[PDB]
């Protein structure tokens, strides 16, 4: 079973990353399994809802009383180094709050990691049928 850890806000680097310090050391922490537009893409720089996705993640986590992270059952970090995990502003998964906003589409999941890969596509369909920014 998937399980909740402590770690502490270092800073918000984009919509799908953010910089934590877990277990003493700090981490860049890649969000699983959602694709938001970037602001800090290699090919393309600035895509449409990029910075509003990025400002979310930010408000969110920077207003948070608790952080927590929590690993899939696969690999725990990316080739970059990244940590792979469901992150939690105060019990809220980040990850869901951005698809729920339409601020980001649900990943192609690779199995172990996709135990939440259900309910984030419930909360994608919703923001899809309410035209939210993405589907605007």
């Amino acid at each position: 079973k998937l399980h909740k850890e402590p770690a502490t806000l270092i800073k918000a680097i984009d919509g799908d990353t953010v910089k934590l310090m877990y277990k003493g050391q700090p981490m860049t922490f890649r969000l699983l399994l959602v694709d938001t537009p970037e602001t800090k893409h290699p090919k393309k720089g600035v895509e449409k809802y990029g910075p509003e996705a990025s400002a979310f993640t930010k408000k969110m986590v920077e207003n948070a009383k608790k952080i927590e992270v929590e690993f899939d059952k696969g690999q725990r970090t990316d080739k970059y180094g990244r940590g792979l995990a469901y992150i939690y502003a105060d019990g809220k998964m980040v990850n869901e709050a951005l698809v729920r906003q339409g601020l980001a589409k649900v990943a192609a999941a690779a199995a172990p990691n996709n135990t939440h890969e259900q309910h984030l596509r419930k909360s994608e369909a919703q923001a899809k049928k309410e035209k939210l920014n993405i589907w605007s």
